[PDB]
């Protein structure tokens, strides 16, 4: 067991069984809709619905939501072993996943990527899968810039020979010359603001479109 | 010590040192610009200024937003201590924290509270204080609900009599009669939504108003 890549959902210690209950629409969604592109991975995914003006480049594309707030591969992992993926034929499966996975190296969190791919290749063959790269983050240079960096190297390679899995670096060039990432593209260092969508989302919606 | 009321900065343990930026760019803030509402709080006042319109209700009113989502009460107790109310002499304060208190009990939460209404009574004497009503959460019925229900009593009752101490139910009835909260308001049963906000924002801009 890499812990990246060993399925396990996230264990409720507040007590407001929120997680699962996202897993659970999820799965009712799935139950009940027929998308093309299903979105899945941590809050870059998830307040993309949101925060980016999903319904004019995405929802023309037939299409689920399906990001978690604090989601490691791990958890991911779970979620499309565990009904997400039923009922369903999408052609795309779009996976954003890994800056979470705080306590594993590059190389685990890679092989978490890497699992999620496969799974998604057995329980989805039909499908393409996009892994968004890692994006930087901090004000300044850390630690997690070269943490992140090295996990996009990793997973490139490892896609770059299949034929139906597309990696995708979406950075527009975030980080600045004197080391900074600007507040006014990521509010926190970490989420990208309206502003810092808006490029990113443009990357994924040509490469949408090109593969449909 | 309540936990709560103890200040404490949160520790990087993960290692891009955002938190510590975020505090940086607020204290730079208030050594640069005069704002008469100073916004205090977790991710609820965060993302108040994404993903409601802020600029439309709270802009005008000369207002800066310093809500860090994780935040616990004794998070911003030492914020307000380390330097964000230094150059700056607001006329009001909101704040907004305490349902990220886990493994705190509701009346350390409100030990918690009182701490803050407390240190901004003593450093900046001129402002009024409104503290919002924390709201309900998770899906359907579960021990945080209670437990919220159970701060905004402790609260209420502490500030009922501070003449410049406003407590603010802001909840317009997320919870239905058949016990849920919908997604449409909050997205994760704990965030709100666009939707879920306006109401909210409104019921706060117009206390904003009175006051000012």
């Amino acid at each position: 067991e890499n812990p990246a890549s060993k399925p396990t959902p996230v264990q409720d210690v507040q007590g407001d069984g929120r997680w699962m209950s996202l897993h659970h629409r999820f799965v009712a969604d799935s139950k009940d809709k027929e998308p093309e592109v299903v979105f899945i991975g941590d809050s870059l995914v998830q307040l993309m619905h949101q925060c980016e003006i999903w319904r004019e480049l995405f929802s023309p594309l037939h299409a689920l939501n399906f990001g978690i707030g604090g989601d490691s591969t791990q958890h991911v992992l779970w979620r499309l072993e565990n009904g997400e993926l039923e009922h369903i034929r999408p052609k795309i499966v779009v996976v954003w996943v890994g800056s979470n996975n705080h306590g594993h190296t590059a190389e685990q969190v890679t092989g978490g990527i890497k699992a999620i791919v496969q799974l998604v290749n057995e329980r989805q063959p039909q499908a393409r899968v996009v892994v968004l790269g890692l994006l930087p983050r901090g004000q300044h240079p850390n630690p997690l810039r070269e943490k992140n960096r090295r996990v996009n190297e990793l997973v490139r390679a490892a896609l770059a020979g299949h034929p139906r899995a597309h990696f995708l670096d979406a950075d527009p060039g975030f980080v600045h010359s004197d080391g900074t990432i600007s507040h006014h593209d990521m509010y926190d260092y970490l989420h990208l603001s309206r502003l810092g969508y808006t490029p990113v989302c443009r990357a994924l919606h040509s490469l949408l479109l090109r593969l449909l």
